[PDB]
């Protein structure tokens, strides 16, 4: 029999299971510049423009106009909705008794039904002892439930995995308790949230990770992420049909194609004609290059015969380059989300994968793969993905971080020495839902493009890269 | 001798040896939202319903009204409870310990309770009372409980998950029983165990236990307490492959855990789609636990096998339940697995596949896993095919990398060979509890149809390596 | 609307995206030794220089004279400023809150002053100061200032470098903006780093990056291509890269120790001073003497080349300095030079001692500094292991590199071969060919193919 009142930010409803307990106050507490202001203010934005509910922002330190003036870059009609008593920002710069017929007097004036207390530390600081904040804070909760109002009440923390507050008390007052997180390692943070506690409701568990863009917080439950996503038997072709004939007839455009090899064998070249055939069908195509410059890559292009400027200039082809050290796993997958739904594109390449691993968790990668692999396939699009093996000859694995099993196409590139020189082959080891050609078929790279030839009949351990003559 | 009170709580009474000791107090402590609370309604809930026990419930800040409240999410009809005077609250919470005791007891008096919660008294020594108060405090409230002669649960906080017991390093001493719930944050994901430190004058299982809060409230699942009782028939079922009914002797045994291991795209997912298909045929029910494809993709590629899942999916015969290992962590995707068998009730069921349910676990949270999932599959009677992909695509010397090839009866293992500069493919069962086997290692084809297993490979050594060599 | 107002600082907005919040305060905190009072001094410097808006400096320790001899090290006309009444210096040195306020709000008035720096905060509370009196005096500074109109910069005092961001937990709270300062010590070695943890109501680049501190103060370095061909000094191995090196690409020499990588970036270089161009060899291996003595044995006389003003050779053990600061003394020196062709050997010794992570942002630095001045760049790798190096590199830099000469030993009879092998080459046809080669007294010599041989790239070959 607990409600609750959605927030509006997309992805917090999802996971505490529909939002926050209605007439209950919630806890939001992070170290500094975690997002709890943005958060709050978000909590109050939403529920004027979408339920039309007035809203309370109580301010300890932060002046009115400069939370206007820090709100003013997400797009929001703040200034009108405080002109048109929509929002009231109360200054607040026997105290407790005083601050709640305060905010009493300005619920019943507006008619508020949502509240935001930013922040309640710097209260109880005056000079508050642990016996003192529980009773004060439990006052102002049951105060506010008394009104009828939902609350969200912020605190600051000093650590990111340690005290949930600062008097070890609050938490165990509140119903609701949220946790905004800002982790370092390797130099990078990493911005996640948490529902540790809901009285008397379900919600999800752990650390969700989440960005602050453009219209504010969004946050992307993975845990939240439906493995429902539609499958047809429509064919798009490679740019090499030999390929499409080893493919069964092209690979499907519900598919992720994994393009696997050592340094030099052809990877690139094969996602360039991936992105080719999109944009020669007049069809828009994104390449999302972690490894090479867009300079270095029209070079190569041209010396293949491909002209990508043309596909640019014909608005079918987008080239995004960019170091994987530049951010967060987390961040890249929001430009690819953010750059996937500026273009729309049928095709989209990343170039490579094996790069957005280094030096990051083997975990935290998986999270990326998932993430990127499970938008393509609920967006319709179709995805190639390159990996680089770091043993070039030999390697008995597809992949260094075991992610084969995700993908559906897996395209095995590998060199091979014939009688003292450097010679490469081409096998296609994997194709859900359709024959392929189980050859490992010689295959070169020229000013032209690749040309497969045949397999190698007459020899012996040739997927080891050394083989025998029989 | 000191005997235990049934608490009623699925798995607490295991790993409690029996229950709480009677006419004594356990401390429950935790962080917050651990399910302290959550507990100590369960307990007095319990008491009311299968022993008709009357329950006192002490709170020093929730209302009477939030709890209550708070209690529906478990569908307890706690209001009729306290309407019919065998569940009181009682609300010592601020007016805006010898009263306090003198007034629960008269409460237990007057509602003649057997049992008695009080959450938390963490608060209440948070007024001013210091080591040496809430020491003498704690045993005061403690000892006149046992002069009543209740059975109370006590609940306490605590900050972190392995440190402290409770708040002031006292409360774990007086007390006569210990309980430790723990919520605790390994890489991003929330793992919820309970711990029965301490029971004097009895017996208890010993570590941490995992458990989930689900619609009935609180379930624990005791891998300790399971037992090696299962039964074994020589009842033979189909794989859905004629050769290899007849390469396992006449078919899988019914009470058997089958493992397909192999490198990805070799057909495990192939012989699981047939498995399934003859339970089926057989007019039988099986469910489908997909980790890895979604429905679409798997309908979509059984067409192309020349399997029907909607057809049995109609006739109420298929459920396929899809769902990424992300979504939840393992001690909860095995309720789900325990649950939806429990309902939809299969003769086969099929896990696609348990490497993806390794991916961001532990090796030990993992192994937990499969032994609770096969323990369950085998004391249930029902039939279970499970799938393994290997990390190495040619040349594996070992079957599995977690070591769940001792729990497993039969092991169907799928490679690929390379013959004539082209990858092939060689199916070989390379265990078979209770039964004769073909020992020869088959190749196959996957074709429209579905695999057709052929001759071995006599005139070539190192099959097994996948790089082999003419003789 | 929130502005931001540049500092000038080699980095530092690019990082703040844009500056520093304008009309607001902004906390410098870190360790001791970081950089604070560098960094400020450094933001009043640039106000004046580039924006001729007055700067004022509280001080609450260091004196005035001090402060000034303490800037001369970066060439900062400090003296002519205080001069021309730009910049001031409030001292308020012990031989108050509402008393400090009024003397700076008279200084900003009578000096016209828009940047203010504060340094240290930390030290006015030393006195004495409760949570609570910190938190409420720190409010009221910044409000006030606020007022003023000014944009000031805060210096706070830290005990760890992964610990609270201040001393009370509370100045990150009140501050608008909050920058740390890190000095972070591993392996015995120190590494500086900026991080802009909070910018209220703007965006900023998140995490840690590296800093140095050079002679114009910090420097902060966060995270086209033409076919025109330069030549090996080798015609045959020339041929088998379809006609030489593009002089817009990086070249990577892998192999074990012994196989001639040094020699081949020898006569690279060679090749430059014998076409009348620049050359730069930065060295971590051998000194110059006996890279003189071997280059001689070679054939190239190198003395003549430095004589010609067409060769510099900077030879330093990796250990010197660490890896920002090797970047830093590649990046000067090629601009004093102004090289043609530059060339590293080698790139696994500077991967002694530092980490992966570490290592593989230096290679990008460098890469990319290549690249963008168009300078041809030549890197030797060492592999670990001598024979069966199934692995290019160890570091996994291969996909930055352009051009891969892969080096090897080959057991032919009882004889330790050498082959080479132009493993990749982007834009470029290649010879596929795995090339026994000799070193000689007039410097290499490719000859064939092994044909008759099978597993040479195992170096443990079997003549078919
Ligand atoms: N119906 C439900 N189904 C699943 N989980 C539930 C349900 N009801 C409550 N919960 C969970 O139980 C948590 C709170 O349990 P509760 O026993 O109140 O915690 P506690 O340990 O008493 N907290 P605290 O008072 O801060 O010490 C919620 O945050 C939910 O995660
Ligand atoms: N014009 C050309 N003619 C013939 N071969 C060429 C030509 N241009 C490039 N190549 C070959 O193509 C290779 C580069 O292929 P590419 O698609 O970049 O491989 P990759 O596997 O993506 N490389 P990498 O990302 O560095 O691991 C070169 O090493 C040459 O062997
Ligand atoms: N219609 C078809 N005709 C022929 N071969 C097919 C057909 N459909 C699928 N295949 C083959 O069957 C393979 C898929 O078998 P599958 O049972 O999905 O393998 P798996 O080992 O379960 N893969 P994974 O889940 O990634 O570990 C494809 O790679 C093809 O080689
Ligand atoms: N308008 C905006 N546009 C984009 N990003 C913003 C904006 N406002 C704030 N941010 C980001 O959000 C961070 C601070 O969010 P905010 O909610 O103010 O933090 P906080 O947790 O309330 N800080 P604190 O008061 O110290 O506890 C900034 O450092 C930015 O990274
Ligand atoms: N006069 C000479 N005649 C023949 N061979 C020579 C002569 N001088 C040097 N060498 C050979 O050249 C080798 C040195 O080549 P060099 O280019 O220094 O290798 P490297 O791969 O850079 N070595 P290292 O720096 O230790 O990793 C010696 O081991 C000899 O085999
Ligand atoms: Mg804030
Ligand atoms: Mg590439
Ligand atoms: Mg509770
Ligand atoms: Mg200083
Ligand atoms: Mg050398």
């Amino acid at each position: 029999q607990v409600q609750k009142l959605p927030t509006g930010i997309e992805g917090f409803d999802d996971v505490c299971h529909g939002g926050l307990p209605i007439g209950r106050s919630t806890l939001i507490s992070g170290t500094s510049g975690t997002g709890k202001t943005v958060f709050s203010l978000h909590f109050l934005h939403n529920g004027i423009k979408h339920f039309d509910e007035p809203g309370i922002f109580v301010t300890f330190e932060e002046s009115p106009l400069d939370i206007l003036r820090n709100a003013a870059s997400f797009g929001w009609n703040l200034q009108e909705m405080v002109e048109q008593d929509k929002l009231f920002i109360l200054d607040a710069s026997f105290d407790l008794s005083g601050l709640i017929e305060r905010i009493n007097y300005a619920i019943r004036k507006y008619k508020a039904k949502r509240v935001a207390i930013d922040s309640i530390t710097a209260v109880f600081q005056q000079y508050d002892a642990v016996s003192v904040v529980r009773r004060e804070i439990f006052r102002l909760i049951a105060r506010l439930k008394e009104i009828g109002v939902t609350t969200v009440m912020t605190t600051e923390r000093i650590d990111e995995y340690g005290p949930i507050a600062r008097y070890g008390v609050e938490e165990f007052v509140s119903d609701n308790v949220v946790i905004l997180r800002n982790v370092l390692e390797g130099e990078r943070r990493r911005r996640t949230v948490e529902i540790l506690k809901l009285r008397g409701t379900t919600h999800m568990k752990g650390e969700f990770p989440f960005t602050m863009g453009a219209h504010g917080i969004s946050i992307f439950p993975l845990g939240a992420m439906r493995l429902t996503q539609r499958s047809s038997n429509v064919r798009v072709s490679s740019g090499v049909p030999r390929l499409d004939e080893m493919c069964g007839g092209g690979f499907f455009k519900d598919s992720i194609i994994l393009a696997t090899g050592a340094t030099g064998t052809g990877k690139t070249l094969l996602v360039s004609k991936f992105i080719e055939d999109a944009c020669r069908n007049k069809e828009r195509a994104i390449l999302f290059a972690y490894e090479e410059s867009r300079a270095q890559l029209l070079r190569n292009a041209t010396s293949w015969g491909i002209d990508f400027e043309q596909m640019e200039q014909d608005g079918l082809l987008k080239i995004i380059c960019a170091y994987p050290e530049s951010t967060g796993l987390e961040d890249h997958l929001q430009i690819i989300k953010t750059e996937i739904s500026q273009f729309k594109p049928s095709r989209m390449a990343i170039d490579s994968l094996s790069a957005l691993a280094r030096g990051v968790s083997h975990n935290a990668f998986r999270q990326f793969v998932i993430g990127v692999t499970g938008y393509a396939k609920q967006e319709e699009i179709a995805g190639f993905f390159t990996n680089t093996s770091e043993e070039f000859m030999g390697s008995h694995s597809i992949t260094d971080s075991h992610i084969s099993t995700i993908t559906d196409t897996i395209l095995l590139l590998q060199y091979v020495e014939i009688r003292g020189e450097m010679a490469r082959a081409l096998n296609v080891f994997k194709m859900r839902g359709s024959w392929h050609d189980k050859g490992i078929r010689e295959f070169v790279i020229t000013g032209n493009g690749p040309e497969i030839k045949d397999s190698f009949s007459n020899f012996e351990r040739i997927i080891s890269g050394v083989p025998h003559r029989i």
